[PDB]
């Protein structure tokens, strides 16, 4: 029976900084790298993994010029950055709304195994979901990212695998719509094996379908959430080789085939391709002449900072420099998403 | 694993197809009542329900001016009509191509009782449908129809309904694709009851939800099929007046929420309403200011036939003033799927 | 919401025909082998296939001696064998229940292809068959079969193959137990391939499960129903040998994990053994020592009549002695039904 | 593909933990209730809800005569209860298992509301869920204890409700396996309500073919698992009056008709019967003629307990007074069990 889980208010609520995130010439900033993640990253430029040292990194990504203000619509955060703040005195958060940008968490507590699979993995975090909701969004945060994990293999994505992590995914969007948060779904499958483009847009479109079967199911409100899937490529280990243009049309066609037009936006994780990939994929999605009603823009994450983090170096000094090598490459993702980027 | 069920060539055939039936400013015309349905339309206007009858006002149907030939993208056929001849000698199909429309077949067997649920029903029609569908398209079929019938009730329609229906549409369809034949997936949602607009909305987005989900189970290929749903209408025994803006805003919306955009077009069923209510509500909807990837027009039975079935009364006679009460109808149509009707 | 399918008196009348079916002692003679099936068989002994020797064959079957009462609960019959008439005058269904057995009837009409499936096939039979099971049941047919057909391979049998059988079975139960008809749901997995015996019981626990899953939401009376299930075997390919007593194991195993104790039998096909080789795994399985609450029997088609075939040769004089071939091998599955057989 | 999810060893230790729990004659003390829950028991007797109160309470139930050592397989604990310890040193794991009993532990985490459903609710407690009963397990705890709550309404337990109680109730059991724990899955469908007894049974067939669907689907070895339903019966609120023999048919109905007899034993809740009302509907239940592959036992907490706690009034003086009183109740459900009580 239709028992409303959303009012009309909390829907405008929830459409209205969907619409905000997503608009045009806008993407995602994905900084929501935990201690433990950014260790490799800080590591690979001598620097010590230390809380100083993690929070003058994100100032440096959160405090860049005005000229990334048209194009960041949102910023994904873990917890410790949520409430740490910059040298001038601001939180984050502050800093982040100031320069026009929506504020994300990242809500899931990391990947566990599903017994009987071959090493699949479903994702955990939703106990006491209703509440860390309920604090973040109090404390600035109006977006949610949560991400669950597929790989393509020779009996995987197996249906355990595929029901669970569209099931987790449901769940937690429906708790962060009852919080007041848009949920970012982010069905990412890892482009590891030797697969072709053809395997990876049959894998897309069955994730996608079970995915917003769920989202169905759990009495989502699709236009008050975002999805984040992996762009249709080979496998790094695949043979053969593609054009920008054959990722575009395998990515637009399998989008078409199964994500309501209901869904605000599409931002695209990386999943390993360089920024420069990352931006052209972009932008031969963007100009693909299939109808696309939904925003396809980047939730980038190393493909917005790899640059960045190589120019500073861990050094005070670099700072500036540092902080460059992040504008020019959301500019350029600011071109990708608009289907306006020319190398 | 990916097997294909199509070829490519197979592919482009149903997607040329398909969008061939659904050309802007072209519609449907359903012509496919049985011998059983046409007897009450026939008995309405004092008409003995005849072979030559019912030959006769389909010819009048088919053989008007060729005003109608940009209004009509395909029609719908009875078995019966297939295999019958114009007065000038041409069979019917080759009638109807010769007016620039594409040709179907109604191809499933009517209703049966769902046991174990509140008077609801599945339908059949899958056996020998291979073969049936190669003779169809041999005699000139490039289409088929299906029709689901689901109702709102107190506890209908249940999971059982919903889920046998969408997955003998989803068999319907395989068949029909493999035999090179376009399917239309007709999920009638009916309305009878006193059911409101929220829950005629709610109710067409679980069955929709369900259908494409088992249509994406069963490798369908979307390009190459066609939507055929109730408008998101109140019951007819509802007390609560709705405005035309209304019902398109919910049937629009319901669509956006479930049907991917690789659907190639929408062809509303009119389920009871009025010539003229059934030309507004599809104005309505191609009026609405949300994005609607797919085409959006008219698979109307007795809304483009009642006033023709009205000036005939039967007689040879009548004949050119019948025809002319269809094309007025078709012309109206042809500008409602265009949103440029105007009473 | 509880809508009962059946009355208290309808679920009386199928739990007493399913309970007559699997007496114990008593197994199913499967002869509904159609025309095209057994002209194999015919031809292996040099006998033309004709109404004549189809329906002298089937009364050499249905003539037997009375020591193959107590033996033979149920006798599933091709549609021409159900309206064939004995040398004495009686009709084949009258035959069947003076000797004190019930009469079944095939009803499915064959298998067909699974688009985009690695040649999974489904089995289609469900048109017109509520007024088919009607006139079996008035002319003496009281249970029904249905035969599905999975694979086990690479990637087979897949998710849609499962769920489309399973669905197709609890329909055609459905329709049987509203027609007062006891169907037999037959899941058949194929011993084809080189599958080792694991595989084969993960695979038939799996089918298994959807099967009665499906039988639950389509409201199916389990206690008016039998199951007719592969035995848990190696393929025939599989160079790993193991004993009856594992094969038995592995049978009851994947039973008591999957099938619900409100299932009144268990009638094992052969899938290709020999009729000795049937009968000591039939053995072997009713001597396991696991709790079996279902009876566990034989629904044998070639492990019963193959050596009547061989002795009769096609030719008059040697009916007697063909028939003896038949009944020394019910005898001998009669013991194997009940633990008590020794070769 | 078959991928083990547990090894040959790891079977053979969860079912033996399994069948020592449900040993003939044993039933489960159900004493895992947390703090805020024995708020109110506590409450009533005129006791202050302290650590010490608690401790000596559970102490009192742990510490009776030897009388309850055949008629107590399991103790469920509540965390607090796992790391106290009696007044004579031995931490009260160490006293359950010298008195013969297997120790559970509660390692659900309550319920939280789902979104769009008539006041359905699910249950969280999977994050962690793998440490923490790898904890549990080197602590003593040999099995693990999880209700979902269903309740029956107009339009409740919905689809949602169940499917997502079910794949929670997977997930659980899946990761206590993994961690050598025996899961007891208790999918309890609450009394409340003017539900007869057949839609109770009607809707705890549909709960459990769910959850045992999804126990198949997340690959769970239910020889290793136990089954905590609750008992058929009308609702409160129900004028029609029922026999303990109606009971005891209808909810062997209900489990035969979907527990797999893989599943070691049943253990039935309450939910709110009085004491003699639990144990003469386990005997009858126990006493019912048809085929009952599980063990059928209780596992009880207010129904073994209440007049202990009554007895006890919150005072030292009347702790062996209190023990009788649990005795008494043990003894009683030790003959339930076995269907040889008599009141």
């Amino acid at each position: 029976h239709s028992h409303p889980a959303l009012t009309p208010e909390q829907k405008k609520e929830l459409s209205d900084i969907a619409h905000r995130i997503v608009a045009p010439g806008k993407g995602i900033l994905a900084a929501d790298e935990s201690t433990g993640s950014i260790a490799k990253r800080l590591q690979s430029i001598g620097t010590e993994n230390t809380e100083e040292n993690r929070r003058f990194y994100r100032q440096l990504l959160l405090t860049a010029d005005d000229r990334v203000n048209p194009c960041i619509g949102g910023v994904i955060l873990f917890h410790e950055t949520l409430y740490q703040k910059a040298d001038d005195g601001r939180p984050f958060p502050q800093v982040i709304k100031s320069k026009g940008g929506v504020v994300g968490i990242k809500v899931d507590k990391g990947v566990v195994p599903l017994a009987g699979t071959n090493g699949e993995t479903t994702t955990q975090g939703l106990d006491g979901l209703s509440e860390r909701c309920a604090q973040y969004k109090k404390d600035g945060a109006d977006f949610a990212k949560w991400r669950c994990v597929l790989k393509i293999g020779e009996h995987t994505p197996s249906a355990l695998a595929i029901m669970e992590n569209a099931n987790v995914l449901a769940r937690y969007a429906s708790i962060c719509q009852q919080n007041g948060i848009v949920p970012i779904v982010e069905p990412e499958i890892l482009p590891d094996g030797d697969h072709d483009l053809k395997r990876c847009q049959y894998v897309t479109e069955k994730v996608l379908a079970a995915v917003y079967k769920a989202l169905s199911d759990h009495h989502i409100y699709l236009e008050g959430t975002l999805l984040k899937p992996n762009m249709v490529t080979p496998g790094h280990a695949c043979t053969q080789k593609y054009s920008h243009e054959e990722i575009a049309m395998a990515t637009v066609t399998a989008l078409r085939r199964t994500v309501p037009p209901a869904v605000t936006g599409v931002t695209f994780l990386s999943g390993g391709q360089s920024e420069e990939e990352a931006s052209i994929n972009l932008n031969a999605i963007n100009k693909c002449p299939l109808l696309k009603p939904w925003a396809l823009t980047f939730s980038y994450g190393r493909a917005l900072q790899a640059s960045a983090l190589k120019a500073w170096g861990g050094k005070k000094e670099n700072l500036k420099a540092a902080q460059e090598e992040y504008v020019k490459r959301a500019l350029a993702n600011s071109l990708a998403c608009q289907g306006k980027y020319t190398p």
